[PDB]
This record gives structure tokens, sequence and C-alpha cells, in this order.
């Protein structure tokens, strides 16, 4: 069978590895988001359309280079390329915009970072990748620099030195997520210890249910070569197997000769690696480690993921205002795709940070009766799922909704047969 | 500790010291045993049903009212003794005692009526007396038949045929009492509604020292199949003449519950003994202690791993509801059911949360006592004009009765299991509700 | 062969879950291994005759309990003499000789710490060479120290099994177990001191903790009560004996069933038959894994050799682990890991041979030959004696694999070697 | 006691975790590796690494196996490289602390079946006494039989490591592994023959099956590729080396990095540093449990002794397992259970000492003393040689516990004894 299902049914991790089959083709949609750095080699609207088709989910703007005018033009080109597919939900795919800060340099929040963060708020960026975060107060400073208008922007703290690793727990507590920034980390600590920091941080983020990005030199040789090395494909596959929500491309897309091919390579590897995840052990460990909760969204999420595994559900369709109900489903790593139907364009872009969440931006007219409005959003998830290949007639889906309008009231799980 | 820290701060350390919760959080079965505490008091309602045999010592309406208050859920009539007239009078007295509490949902308790057949004797199939007794059962509206000496699938087909078209709703619990019944167990279980480990005859038909193997195997297979299993005979034998049981007897009752029995039974202890009420009270007290000592962490993991994948929405909803109940330490799972099936599918995953089954069927309310942890609530109100409002009223009836009866408190979380259209077979929804 | 893997509940033993293990239990799968849970029989008027005692030894009695709550010192000295006479009547065949321990069960403190009658009874025990003391109503660690002080310097080798019979004993269990050699779950008094419906929790907890500590635990009282007057036990009684073995009890006990009843020999035979069936139904896959995981790291070579030997025995389905032991300690450390292989303990100490009956799965062989001048040849002769006794008793056959556990020098405390041997 | 500092090093908090997720969460960059590097490094010897002086530096950096790629050079060129490896190895024969055996491996050019050039190159290997053959493009069992037949009458002791480089080799993996001594995941050709994004699946599958079979597996090609021209590797390259060790590879390899690059010594040093860190991060609790559960029951005493010895080593945190081996087989059976203790293999065979580098965690000690007339004395002399070399090299100190594995009689094939020794 397909999608490494014989290896998925194994009783031990060793037997799971022994049953991995190169002829077992991946069938599920790619769950791990790809962050591509937008620069000189990937700035044109035409090139950006090809990157979106290749699989780019998040566009990264590196404020260590360029200028405010240069990056504003890159942002406008990303938005133009994204909106060129808005004529049909099959082609349409939201793309988040992330601002990566220059950092503190010689040393706390620098004055250039305050100006760049203000630029991000004014240009409506979705995420901030904060460079060289070494303590909780660095995150509070970034949050303060975003002001009252940037309250919805996600802060992903980049761990790049020994202090960031040692104070990881306090940093994760106040951040929306983490980036394992391996370039600086590999210079700040011995190169042979970076894999320990990566695996530890990914594990702790998976336990906390917060997004984690693996970054830097993943496909480095593709800056000049059309095909990556054996170590590079292995690195991408292992970041997904480690539990990374996102994988990143830096020079490979910002300045390289093969930006589109680098995105295609990360897409192909991630799909293969996701099918090779040993869900039997992973779900059992995530379930056991996740604390008991009296929050109905948390309780519904584990019930929905358990139900999805019981029937081999093709998808879990969830309604979300902020992305939170989809994030709580994602933390249990279901094999079923989490189709998140939202009216918030920003939540649709941001939800790419969570593995296995497929955002659908709802732009249909409202129904007068709220229960009918909910039902049409569910049917929209199903129709978009059928169109995109996620669902077929006869499939079972799990539908996650709330008892009243507004964020924070998810409390219902329903088992539905498609058509 | 981090997996229970926030809930410990919210519910309190006292909450996590009761109902063997430290033993429940253990990482191994050995650690679970080491953490069992005699000072950890049971809090949950008793989930294993008690079947009491009704005979000369327990026939009067006054005595039957005491037995219902002591915990009797199923009244057994042994057709190896008495006559049709004698058993009809016992049935009438049981119904009179049951109806004495029929004035409020907080006081009412349905009691099932089970007919235990005389058996085939030296014959190879259904006896003529059994055909007459089975017809008596249908005419008197019995809920369950305990079929004696079932040896093969065709024996249960014969019992079903003798019940006729009017007894289609009666549950057939096959009694396994000999070597052939044990060897052909899988084919018997497949066609039966449940099983009784009838240890009296089994202990004479096979070596006495092998009965515990047959009991544990049959209970395990019934738990795996999601069908009710009864442990029976000599559980509290010495209580026929003594007011207190032996150390082996209390151990036997506790171990039948730990094995996974849905029901425990009293035969001579209630039918002819000197302490019928005390025997029921003793089974009640032991079952509550033993239910709290069940190692749910391994049990639920093994029930999930062994249960095959399912495309039945009732089955899918049931596992999701039980998982949700464990996540929040839900006080109860309220389920709407017509035939009892949605409650049975919740019961097969052995939730710690009480399964409050709201039904309009008086027969389903009596029969669900066969399933561990199912508390039947008979709803008598006429249907609302709008179906969705009628569903909501039934759920609210379960919540209000749950609060009034001590199952639920303000601040508790409850899991509610319903369907999307009327009629049996459409359960597909799980809701998490906060009690206000 | 396929027949080998159908016996002793081996299909149920290979199961991946406890639920599937239960589902695979087969009443037609006959036990093959020797009975490993020891039987303690209380001696009284129904079991004092030398000829009746010989029948009890043949039926499976391993420990004779003297209940000092009844009778005088003269009565107990006669019981001891009759037990020794019946035991020594089989000594002419050293390959089949079965040692039987003598345990003194104290009257207890009554309304009082250590009573003055207990001091006199304990001194009687030392003077008459008893092997074990079952100390009644132990409520705290200082009760055990008082029993040990009353045994004096001459009774240093006597094992003290603390009887837990009340709420205080259960609450202070950890401190009592730490200073005791073992525990008895004394269910008679316990079932009167605490609610009857809670006794099973105290029993399972104490057995679990004793198994974790690697110390012997006895399940006692009313196990086959109805057999005091009836020839066959009730369904609850056979279930109780089977469940005490499944819980992890090293020993099961008979009180009135052997001391005063009409079927003392049959009560011993019934406990023997049930225990053999229940031992084959133990889910060793989970049990060994959990005992291994819970047992702390050790720098003691006997402890390190024992876990290596038990792992080796499971790897080859060894018929037995033959161990040489002076005090019984090397056999106790093998027993704590609950091997399926019988632990054949060869000793020259008649007292250690009697006392090792406290540990599940230990079969003592008392070696009587004087030492060889070459120590290595004396060790080999003892190992050969274990093999020949094992073949004669049905434990071993030619072609079987056995694990042999010995030490690097004479004297107790130096076990450090494990060897894989093919039986010829 | 060992101290709190002992339990903070070598990822011991992560090793004690109850789940794999908790194990990952407990990995600490400040927890320093203490154990010797157990994954062998194979370095390709070519133009950049051929000189005697450069080879001495490569041996000091950690090279265990010298690979000669017969796709390049000539017989004369490779014979000189072999002579330079042997000269560099023998330059450390005057110091027991610095001396290290180095295996010589011949990697064939490759093929319808065995090529004419491969027959001549295999014959060259036999004549020059090579230890290992890395057979290119093995597609089926008959390709291995052809290589084995080509190793003539003198080379049957040469190890055949089958290189899996195409779709057919992956699909017929089980039949190839059955007849081979080991496997090489030859990722260069594999990444061209099958989609590049599927290579990691083939690598993890083959390593898992080799670990299950107890046969050596090598991870090869482009592990530190950028180090051909750069002094430091990329983040993907260090990750790749660490993950090959975490996957279960016995050996890791360097090709262009040492054969033709500008930093051959630095590439070896980098693989050494990463492997040490990754070996401490192995989750032994799950690995040992799964290796134990998956390995079938065995009646072979070497296999039974090995699992008992590995269990004993884990119980006491043994500094080492010292094993006496003539063929290397007793050390290979210890290595298959992945002990954390270093397996110190004492042998009189120079070829077995070189070949055991294929097995993770085996540290060979070549013993050349004249044999003792009393065999038990000769055994004791070799065990003490392992202990004294262990103290000298930093593996052992007085007061440490070691596990010692020997047999009951001389000659290969009789390992059946495990002993626990305290270092004096
Ligand atoms: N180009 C390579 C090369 O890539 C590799 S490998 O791919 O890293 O194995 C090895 C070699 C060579 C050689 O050029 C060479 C020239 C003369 C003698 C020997 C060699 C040689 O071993
Ligand atoms: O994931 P979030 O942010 O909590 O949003 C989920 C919310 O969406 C709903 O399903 C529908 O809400 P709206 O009708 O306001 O869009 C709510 O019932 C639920 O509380
Ligand atoms: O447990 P059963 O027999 O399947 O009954 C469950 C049924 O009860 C309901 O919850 C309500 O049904 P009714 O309104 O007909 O009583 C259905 O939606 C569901 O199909
Ligand atoms: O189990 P114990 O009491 O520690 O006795 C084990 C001892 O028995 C022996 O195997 C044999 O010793 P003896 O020759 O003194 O009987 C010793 O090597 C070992 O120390
Ligand atoms: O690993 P191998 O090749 O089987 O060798 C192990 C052999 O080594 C020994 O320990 C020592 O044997 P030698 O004295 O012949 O070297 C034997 O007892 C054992 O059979
Ligand atoms: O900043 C980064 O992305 C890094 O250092 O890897
Ligand atoms: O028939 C019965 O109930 C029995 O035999 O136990
Ligand atoms: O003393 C005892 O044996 C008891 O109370 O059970
Ligand atoms: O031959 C090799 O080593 C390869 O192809 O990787
Ligand atoms: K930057
Ligand atoms: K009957
Ligand atoms: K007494
Ligand atoms: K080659
Ligand atoms: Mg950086
Ligand atoms: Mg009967
Ligand atoms: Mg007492
Ligand atoms: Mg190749």
């Amino acid at each position: 069978q397909q999608q490494q299902l014989p290896a998925a049914m194994a009783d031990t991790f060793l037997e799971h590895l022994c049953l991995l089959d190169i002829d077992s083709e991946p069938v599920a949609a790619r769950s791990t988001s790809i962050i591509a750095t937008i620069g000189p080699a990937s700035r044109s609207v035409e090139r950006l359309k090809e990157m979106i088709k290749a699989g780019m989910n998040i566009a990264r703007l590196n404020f260590s280079h360029g200028s405010h005018e240069y990056h504003a033009e890159s942002i406008a080109n990303v938005r133009e390329a994204v909106e060129s597919f808005a004529g049909s939900p099959l082609s349409y795919r939201p793309v988040a915009i992330a601002l990566d800060t220059k950092g503190p340099g010689s040393g706390g929040l620098s004055e250039q970072d305050v100006r760049d963060l203000r630029f991000g708020v004014e240009h409506g960026v979705d995420i901030v990748f904060a460079s060289f975060v070494r303590k909780a107060s660095d995150v509070a400073a970034v949050r303060a620099a975003l002001g009252p208008e940037g309250h919805g922007i996600k802060i992903i703290s980049k761990i790049e030195n020994h202090e960031g690793v040692k104070r990881f727990d306090e940093i994760l507590e106040v951040s929306d997520g983490i980036m394992v920034a391996r370039g600086d980390l590999g210079i700040e600590i011995p190169a042979e210890k970076v894999f320990l920091a990566q695996k530890m941080m990914i594990g702790r983020c998976n336990l906390a249910g917060k997004p984690v990005v693996c970054a830097t030199q993943m496909l480095e040789s593709m800056i000049t070569k059309p095909r990556p090395t054996r170590a590079e494909t292995s690195d991408v596959a292992n970041a997904v197997l480690d539990g990374a929500d996102c994988i990143m491309l830096s020079g490979e897309t910002a300045k390289g000769n093969f930006p589109v091919e680098a995105v295609k390579m990360q897409h192909a590897i991630a799909r293969e690696a996701e099918a090779a995840v040993y869900h039997r052990q992973l779900f059992e460990e995530l379930r056991r480690a996740a604390p008991l909760s009296r929050d109905p969204t948390e309780v519904t999420a584990i019930g929905a993921v358990e139900a999805a595994f019981k029937c081999c559900a093709a998808a879990i369709i969830v309604l979300t205002t902020t992305g939170r109900s989809a994030q709580l489903l994602s933390r249990y790593r279901p094999r079923a795709a989490v189709i998140a139907v939202t009216r918030s364009a920003q939540a649709a872009r941001q939800v790419h940070l969570c593995r296995g969440v497929f955002p659908l931006l709802y732009r249909e007219p409202p129904e007068a009766i709220w229960a009918d409005d909910v039902d049409r959003r569910v049917q929209f998830g199903i129709e978009s799922g059928k169109l995109r290949g996620f669902l077929r007639v006869g499939d079972l889906v799990i539908v996650v909704t709330g008892w009243r309008p507004g964020s924070g009231y998810t409390n219902i799980m329903r088992v539905l047969s498609i058509s």
C-alpha cells in the first residue's frame, strides 16, 4: 500500500524503519510549510508565481540586506503574484509575509530593528523572525516595538547562540514559535553540537504545541547546482522527521541560480518524509505528554484527532477565527489534513506556521441564520477539498465547530460522510 | 507531573488523591499496583451491574425495595426451580417495587428482568421445557434470557427461534458451562448478545483449577468484542449462612471486576440465603473499590490498539468522546439512545466518566444495565414540535438529573453524544459542555 | 517442536498486549514447569502425625508454620520433631530429598510493642533452630528491630517476615519492608481492622512493592476455607489462589485447612494444582520488562550477574538456572526477576535450603558431600548434582540449555559468573 | 558512588527518559561526551591522503578503515597506497597507547554480472591481503556469489560488503543481505538511479534491516562534500553525519573529502567529533528493548551470552565489555545489541582486529604474547591485557566494573561465559 502504510502499522520503531518502501508513493498533501527568502533572484512577479506553484507558503524578507524601499517592492510583487490566482480557489493559496530582523549586533533591541519592525506593521506583515533572541525580555521589546497596531503579528524567536539555547524555556513561553537559526548557532556553539540543539528545540516546541522552523544551509549547494547533495536531501527529510513545522530556504532562493528548483526539492522531500513519520508512536507520545485540560477547544481537538485516526479520515475541517482551533489540532500531528476555513486573511496566512494546516480563505456571502452560515463554511471546506484532491465521495471527515459565534468557543466534533 | 500540574492546581490535590488517581497516573502496571491506596476513597457511581437471583428469600415487595436500594440492577429468575405461576408472582413483585420509585428521575431506577433457562439436560439441543419457559418469558415481557449450557452457535439460533417474532428485542446471554462451550466460544459469542461465565457447572465439567483461565479468557474476548460478560456463581457463597464473606470471596468479586466483567451475579446468596440484602450491599461496596483500581491507562491503550479501524460513525464518535472525557476528567458522557447501542459503544472503551444514557425506550433502559458504566434515564415527555429542541430537552434532562443526583457539579465538563437525524443508527456528534 | 510452543500458555506468553494475552489463555494448554509458588501449611492436630506429614510433603508442602497463638512450647517442640522426622525419612535419596522450612508465627502484642510471651517464644525458636519468624501485628520499623533483638546473636540467620494486619502496618509499609526480610499479607486480621472490601487493594499494593524490592511476600488466610470441612473448594477460593499467584505472591498459605480441617493433604494438592496453572498464565513479557525498568542500577556483582543470567535464560528458553549459594542470596536475586526457568539452588547449608522456599521459583537442593580439595572440582561436582537432581525430578532433559551461576572464590557474596551449558 | 557529575555527562538525563519525545527534550549541548567514538570512519585514500606523513595524521584524527577506489588509479598506484597505510600504521607499534589497527578495503569499479576488471582487482586484493571488499552495484544474491567465488582459494576470510546503488538492489535487499557480510548505502549512484528525495527512505530501511540482522552497515557519499574545498562543513552536512549514526550506521565514510580534497585530515576530525556527540544521543532504552524483542530466540551460546553480557553492562554502567575473539564473531554479537559500554576485543588475529572496525563500538586489541601451556592462564593473561590497555587508554580505572566474555574451551565458536569483574 501507498503513503508508507505498511511501515505505519509496525509494532516497533525498528520494524517501522525496516518496512519503509521507496515504491510506496506519497498520497497526502505536503504538510510542512516552505519558507522562501525573497531577494534579487526571486523578486519578479513572474518568478514569484512559479515559486507559489512550486510550493512556497511563507515569503521571508531579510532586513540584514536591502532597504525599506527594496523590501516594500518585494512585498508588493509577492502580493501581486498571490492575487493573480484569486480568480479560482483551486489556484488560490494564501502566502504569509515574514520580516526577519537584522538583530542586536554589539548589543537589546537595536534602533534599526525598531524602524524595521515599524515598517513591518505599516506594510501589514504577518510574522516577525526576531534575530538573536537570548532572553524573554528580548521578545517583550520586539512586541513593544510592534505597538498596538501589530498585536496580531506572530513573533518567531530565532535561537542563534548559547544563551538562547540555555534560556530556551523562558523564550518559548513568551514567543509564538521558534526558529532554529543554524547559521549563527553553528558559529556560536561547536558545529558538531547544532543537531542536539535542533532536535531538543523541535521536541520542546512539539510538546508545547508551538511552531518550530528549521533553517539555514538545508539545500546550500543548490545556490550554484541544479541538484542538491545526498547530505542536503537527508537534512531536509530529517528536519521533517524531527518534527519541524516549517523548513526554510535562504541563499537558495534569495540569490541562487535555482530558486524555483530549490522550492520544488523541499516540497518533494517533505512529502516523502511526512509519509515516513511513525504516527503510532508519535501520537501516543504526544497524547501522553500533553497535559489534562478543561479548555473545550483542547478537549475537542484531541477527540477529533483520535476520531480521525479511527476511521482513516481524509481530513479534519475546522472553522477558526484566529487559527487557534487549527493549531490545537496540528499539535497532535494527525495524518488527516487539517482544512482550516477562516474569514480572516491574516489568520489564513499565519496558519502556514502549523504543520498540516491547509488554510481556506472564505469569501462567500453570509447566511442570515448562524447555523446555516456554519454549514455553508463546512460545505465550502468539502468542495475545496474535493477540487484540490484532499477528498473524494465516500470519504469520512471530522468537522470541528463551536456552539456560538466568536473565537474561543470550539466544542463540537462531527463525523461526516462525503457526498 | 507536568501532564497533570495545571489540572491539579485547578481541581486540587484532594481530587487527585481519591478514586485511585495516583495509581491511575502510573507509567507501568507494577507501579500502578504499588500506588493502590486503601485511604483513596471511591467517588464515582458503581458501574458494574449486580444481578440478584429472586427466590424464596428475596420475593416480597418490601424485601425487593431494599434490594433495589442496596444496588440490584437485574433480577434473575431461575427456571430450574419454581413454576410459571411462582415466577410470574416474583416478576409482579419486582415491577411493583420498581414502580414505587417512579415519581421523579432522581428516585427512579429501572431493573431488568432476566430468565435463566433450566437447560438441555441429557439432550443435544433445546428442551421442550425450555421452549415453554422461553414462551412464558416473551408473554411476561422479560428483557434478557440467560441460556443454560450453550455449546455451539445452533443452540443460540434455537433459543432465538423459540422466542418468536414478538421476542426479537430480548437479549440472549449465552451461559458457557462446559468444555465444548469454551472450545466453540468464538462462534457462540458471534451470534450471542453476551456471555455468562457459569462457574458452577464449568467447575464440574472442567478441572476446578482451570476455571480462572476460562473466566479470564472469556472476559477478555467479550471486552475485545464490545459485548457484555457476566461473572457468576459462588462469588459470596458463605453469605448464604454468614453475615460477612470470606477473604477469598471479596477477592473473587474484586478480581471479576478487574478482569473486565460488565456484571457480577448472586445466586443462592439472594435466592435462598439468610442475608440477600447484605450480599447485594457487599457486591456494591467491592465493585466500587475495584472499578477505581482498574489501570485505565493500559486498558484504554490496549482497547484502541486491538479495536479495528471503523467507518461506522457511532463507533468513531464513541472513541472520540471517550478520549475527550479522559482529557478533561469529565464527570459524565451523556448519550441519547433508542436501542442502547450508542451507550454500548461508549462502554466498550471503559471510560472512567459515567455514561448517562437518555432513552424513551423502557426496555432499552432496563437492558443497558448489561453494559458496564451505563446509567439509564427513562425520558417520558412527549416529543417537541422541532426535533432539535426535543434533542436539547433530553440533553438538559440528563444534565439536571446528573446535578441533582450528584454525578455532576457546577464547573464540571461533560461530553454529550447525539446524532444529526432521528431514529437509531445515526449517532455522529460529540460536544464538550461546561456545567453552569 | 510445535507441541512445545502449545503447552504452558506459550501462545498467550507471545502476545503483544495484556488483553491479547488474556484472550489467548487456553484450558487445554497443560502446565509443564515445576510449581514455583511455595505452599506454607499450618501444623495442628489434623497434620501432626509423621505419616500424614510425609503425605503433605509429597503433595507439595514447602514450609510448616507453627502458630504460637495456640499450644505450649512442649506441643510446638513435638510438632518440630515430627516435621523433621517426616522430612528426614526421604534423606536416603539425596537427588529427590525435599527440604521443608519451619516457621514460627508469633502470638503478637495484643493490647500492648514486643510482648513478654513473644520474647520467650522467640528464644524457644532460636533454641529449636526455626528458619523463619512470621511476626504478628508489625506496625512500625521498631517492632522488627525488637523481634531481631529478641532472637539474639544466635538467631542472626533467622528470616523475619513481617505480618501486616492493621491500618498502621499498611500506612507504615515502606519503613517495615525496608527492615524486614519479607512480608505476609495477614488477611484475617486485616479484613477486621480495615473494611473487608479494601483488603484486595492492600494485598495487591504490598505484593507489588515486595516484587519491586525483591523481597518475599506471602498471601495468607481463608484461601481455601471451605476445604476445612468440604473435599472441594468454592469457585471464589480457586479464583483467590490463582489471583494471589498472578498478583506476584512468592508464597501462598493454608491455616485451618491444614491445622484442623478434614482435608489437609487435599488442600495442599489443590493449592499445588492451581498455582501451576496460574504460573503458566503469568504475562512474563510485561512482567520482566517492568521489573527490569524499575530495578535500579547496581554495582553489586551478584545483582549484575543475576539480571544477565535471567536475560540469557529467556533468550534460549533455558529449562533451569543452576545457582550455587551459601546463604540463598544469589538465588533470591535471580528470583526477583521472575524467570520462567526454574532456579535450582545447590547449597550445603541446610538452613539456606529451607529458607529459599520463601522465594518464588527457587528449588533447593541440599548437597551433603564433603568438599573436594580442589575448589574448582567441588564447584563442578555441585553443578553436576544440580543437573542429575534436575533430570531425576523432570526439570531437565538431554539437549536442554541451562544457565549456571557461580562465583570466583569460596564463601558467600562472590557470585559473578554466568555460563550457558548444554545438558548431556 | 559515581556522583551527580557522572550522570550529567554523555546525555545520561536524556538516556533515562521514559519516551522518545522526552529523550529529545532532554538533549543538552553542555552534556559532554565521555565514551570513546564507536562508529568507525572509512577514509578513501587517494592523491590528497597517500603520503606516509599524511596517513599518520589521518590515523591520529580517527581513520579506522582505508578505502581504495578501484574506479581510479592502477594496481601499482593502489599497492603503493596500501604499503604507505601499513607503514603509517606500524610507525605507532612502539606505543600501546597510540597503536591502532587499520583495515584495508577494496572498492570495486563495478559491472550483466561480474566484470573482467573486477575479477582482476579482486585477485589483486587477495594477493595484497585486503580485509574487506566493497562490491559495487550489487543487484541480486548471485552477484555476491560471483564476488565470493572470485575471492579464490586464499580470500574466503575477506568480508564482502554489498553496495546497494540502484532500484534492483533495494528491491532484492533481503536476498542480498542474507548472503553478504554487510551493506553499504552507496548514496551517490542510488541518488541518480532512484529519485533523490527517496534516498533517505532506502538509507533508513537498509540500516534498520542490517541492525535487525546483526550485520554491519556503512553510510556513504557526500556526508561532508563541501569540505573538499572548504575548511568547515555546512549545517546540512553535520546534520547528515549525526543522523546516519542516530539511524544505526556501524560506519560512516569519506570519499572525495579525503581522496582528492584540500582538507582530508579535517574531514576525518569532523566525522570523529560529530559521531561522538551523536552516539551519546542514542536512545538506548528503546533501542535495546526493540533489538531484544525483534531478535528471535536462540540456542547458540555465543548469542545467548552476548545478550546477557549487554544486559549486565547496562545494569552497572560498565566501563567496558572485554571479549576474547579469534574471528571477531563474539564481538560482533555483542555489538548487535548496541551496548553503551565499549566492546574491547582481544584477539591474536591481525585480520580479525582490522575487520572488527566494521562493527559499531568494537575496539580491537591485537595480542601477540606466546601462548601459555595452561589454557586458563592464557585466558586470564588476555583478560588482564584488555584491562591494562583499557586503563592506559582511559576506558578504565580501579574500582570500575567490567563485563568479561569468554568460552569454556579454546577455539572459535564456544563463547558461553559472562563474568562481572571489579577493576583492581
Ligand atoms: N576523482 C577521485 C574520486 O572522486 C574518488 S572518490 O569518489 O572519492 O572515491 C577517489 C579517487 C579519485 C581520483 O581521481 C584518483 C586518482 C588516482 C588514484 C586514486 C584516485 C581516487 O581514489
Ligand atoms: O479557532 P478560534 O479562533 O477559536 O475560532 C473558532 C470559532 O469559530 C466558530 O466555529 C464560528 O465562529 P464565527 O461564526 O464567528 O466565524 C466558533 O463557533 C468558534 O469559537
Ligand atoms: O443508540 P441508537 O439506538 O443508535 O440511537 C441513537 C439515536 O438517537 C438520536 O440521538 C436521537 O434519536 P431520536 O430523536 O429518534 O430519539 C439519533 O440522532 C441517533 O441516531
Ligand atoms: O549466594 P551467596 O550466599 O552469596 O553464595 C554464593 C557463593 O557460592 C559460591 O558459588 C561457592 O562457594 P562455596 O564453595 O564456599 O560453597 C561462591 O563462589 C559464591 O560467592
Ligand atoms: O569470537 P570467536 O571467534 O568465536 O572466538 C571466541 C573464542 O575465544 C575464546 O574465548 C578463547 O579461545 P582461544 O584460547 O582459542 O583464543 C574461546 O573460549 C571462544 O570460543
Ligand atoms: O539568521 C539565520 O537565519 C541563521 O543564522 O541561520
Ligand atoms: O448455571 C449456572 O448459573 C452455573 O453453573 O453456575
Ligand atoms: O495472623 C494471620 O495469619 C491473619 O490474621 O490472617
Ligand atoms: O559507489 C559509491 O560509493 C556511491 O555511488 O555512492
Ligand atoms: K536577518
Ligand atoms: K438454570
Ligand atoms: K499467630
Ligand atoms: K568504486
Ligand atoms: Mg543569523
Ligand atoms: Mg449451570
Ligand atoms: Mg492475625
Ligand atoms: Mg557508486
